[PDB]
């Protein structure tokens, strides 16, 4: 329920591995269908430039809550 320590940095600094870790953490945290781990093959700087519509394109069932989760982490 608490964010993994490696993800406790501004997301623009996340590695590609961190992004994948984040998606797996979010799927567990939100009970999501798990069909999203391989639609964000990019690091955090790339992830942070995607729009909400891009998230919906890449994760049609969960993109909005993933985007909103990322937006919250960007405030931390």
């Amino acid at each position: 329920s608490k964010l993994p320590g490696r993800l406790r940095i501004q997301p623009a600094l996340w590695s590609r591995e961190d992004v994948l870790h984040w998606l797996r953490w979010a799927e567990q945290e939100y009970s999501l269908p798990c069909t999203a781990e391989h639609g964000f093959e990019m690091n955090g700087r790339a992830l942070c430039i995607l729009t909400k519509d891009d998230f919906r394109h890449r994760a049609p069932s969960s993109g909005d809550e993933l985007y909103e989760l990322l937006q919250y982490i960007k405030t931390q």
